[PDB]
């Protein structure tokens, strides 16, 4: 129903700007976790994360993800990451992906940012909107680094292989794409304010 549904299809079915999972998790996270050490890196218990999935699948916007039901905020960051992991077409789509990697390869910061802007335009509206919202939230997470120890680089490690998927099968290129995907995430968080 919710998890593993196509992003565009889900938001069209609900007439919302972005999935309830995304808005609800980010709200919970921002209310109780911006200063929590290792936010997004630290795993909550896998089974409790599965349970959150089961709840959204069953109840949609009615799902209970409160501190009462799940004390550890890393269960919620876990649920949100799983949500993007479960997308049939990833947040940064197969189609748009090459333009993001193109941007990652550029050495000049300004031309790199320009190409990143163009890559964003290639995403379908629902993908662009969810990514925008995510990136605003991730920026806030990094502003709390003194407390949470997370910066754009650290978050790029976590999010790089979740938001994007490499089609490549070739050892040097594979390791390269992993680093490029992390850089794409880092640039998106850092420059969210001027890219969206």
């Amino acid at each position: 129903k919710v998890y593993s549904c196509d992003l565009t299809t889900l938001v069209k079915a609900h007439t919302t700007k972005r999935p309830m999972v995304v808005d609800m998790c980010i709200r919970e996270i921002e209310s109780r976790g911006l200063n929590s050490e290792g936010l997004y890196r630290v795993s909550g218990f896998s089974d409790l994360i599965e349970d959150v999935k089961m709840a959204f699948d069953r109840d949609g916007e009615k799902a209970d993800i409160s501190v009462n039901m799940y004390e550890d905020i890393n269960i919620i960051t876990g649920a949100l990451k799983l949500y993007f992991r479960d997308l049939p077409i990833p947040l940064i789509t197969y189609d748009a992906y090459p333009k993001f990697i193109e941007s990652a390869k550029i050495m000049d910061p300004d031309e790199q940012l320009e190409t990143l802007h163009e890559a964003l335009k290639l995403l379908p509206p629902a993908h662009c909107e969810t990514l925008r919202y995510l990136m605003a939230h991730l920026k806030r997470v990094t502003l709390h680094e003194k407390e949470n120890l997370m910066n754009a680089e650290n978050l790029g490690i976590v999010f790089g292989p979740t938001l994007m998927r490499s089609p490549e099968l070739d050892a040097m290129a594979a390791l390269n794409d992993i680093r490029y995907q992390r850089l794409v995430v880092e640039l998106l968080i850092k420059n969210e304010d001027i890219l969206f």
